């Protein structure tokens, strides 16, 4: 593609990314740096006040279970936001419908983890559209396997945030993830990889212009897709352990279906 | 950041060392595999009897073969270790980090280079004098049948990138100098080296495959496929250690797999 076309693709994706995701990384960074203070959850009692004063709809049973399930609720919300964003990626909706479903099915976890880093620092994570802040330490100290469920996310985020990407960078990176041609069961790989090459071209030029001093940032960001795949695999295995161990997890059958 | 002429110098250096360190190059392997040559033709092993005739021309069957791969993996580690010492800056790192970069890097490199010896139907063995079919491996008993097929599945996809040896010399280097390995003491000097290696690989791929659009990015995404195969392999080994009480690993391989 010609350079002026890549910038156009980058601008298109940035605009769409702003419309699809309410809490941007720029905004999140303002809140975390202390630059209306969020409600802070750092222990059990502040949690009990947090739901009462600000209605957390992911957390309206044991506390560590409540919190785990609340993360499920929000992940379901995020999936719909990512699905709307993907439709704005040039070429996506023209793909075979089964392939569109397949790309989203296997991609959303990688994107959720990526975008969750925009809401985290080394000390905690923004929640409920940025009105709250849950500390890392409180999450880490949740009992039995739930404590060891949240920390891998922080560990990735700390490393990922060291790249210092902004929203215009992330908009293209997110697009690149969705258009992965190696997803199982794809019917027509060719147009998927063709779009990804254009997106990779766009991301490469974006990083060079926006971070001229950051040598081989393109390569370094692509290496992070190894960290994502591995963390997604780990996550899936942790779920299986909870399903086979915890007698206290069942929800309403309808809710179980929603969270399948 | 480096100058273009400096990066070409680094690529030539690494290609030269790779030729010195690895006796069975991809160019040679493909000449043997593509045939048409009466002097380089391998003996083909596809079943029990030809395996038995193979020993003339070049315990239980699956163990013998598994032990054969263990032996060759040890040799490969020795070759990779020698190559790594030639990577500018590697020998100047903290010794513990040198050991750590090799601990986690050798397998990812072994599977990369094993692809050079593979096609969809089998793999070259014994310095290219032999060829073991995929199906014969897949038909070995117990957990051994399922041991090589993941590698074949990777190689088919990886070989579709059509890299040659001069490309692989830099890619192998980029893998070793990974700053995200667990337990590294000084990540920064490792990452500075990798930046120059990545710069070198980027320019090398552009010059050597000018029509192969975004080959650089596509090659880096393959480093994800490598990580998954190493995990899968290590889990299979653990199963055998708990099932075959009489079976033994090389000290070198034994230490590599500790964590
Ligand atoms: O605003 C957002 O975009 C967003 C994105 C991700 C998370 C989040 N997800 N998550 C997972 O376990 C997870 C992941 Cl990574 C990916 C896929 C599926 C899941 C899940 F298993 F939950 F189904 C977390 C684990 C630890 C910490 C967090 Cl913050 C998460 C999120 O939590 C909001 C929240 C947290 C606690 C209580 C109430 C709400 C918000």
């Amino acid at each position: 593609m010609e350079s002026a076309d890549l910038r156009a693709l980058a601008k298109h994706l940035y605009d769409s990314y702003i419309k699809s995701f309410p809490l941007t990384k720029a905004k999140a960074r303002a809140i975390l740096t202390g630059k209306k203070s969020p409600f802070v959850i750092y222990d059990m009692n502040s949690l009990m006040m947090g739901e009462d004063k600000i209605k957390f709809k992911h957390i309206t049973k044991e506390v560590a279970i409540r919190i785990f399930q609340g993360c499920q609720f929000r992940s379901v919300e995020a999936v719909q936001e990512i699905t709307e964003y993907a439709k704005s990626i040039p070429g996506f909706v023209n793909l075979d419908l089964n392939d569109q479903v397949t790309l989203l099915k296997y991609g959303v976890h990688e994107i959720i983890y990526t975008m969750l880093a925009s809401l985290m620092n080394k000390d905690g994570v923004l929640i409920s559209e940025g009105q709250g802040f849950m500390t890392r330490e409180f999450l880490k100290s949740l009992r039995k396997p739930f404590g060891d469920f949240m920390e891998p996310k922080f560990e990735f985020a700390v490393k990922f945030n060291a790249l210092e990407l902004d929203d215009s960078d992330l908009a293209i990176f997110i697009a690149v993830i969705i258009l992965s041609g190696d997803r199982p069961g794809l019917l027509n790989v060719k147009p998927i990889e063709d779009i990804q090459d254009n997106l990779l071209q766009a991301l490469e030029l974006q990083l060079k212009l926006n971070h001229p001093e950051s040598s081989q940032l393109f390569a370094k960001l692509l290496q992070k897709m190894t960290d994502l795949r591995q963390i997604v695999t780990e996550h899936v295995q942790l779920l299986q352990v909870i399903k086979k161990t915890e007698t206290d997890m069942s929800l309403h059958p309808l809710l179980q279906e929603i969270y399948k």
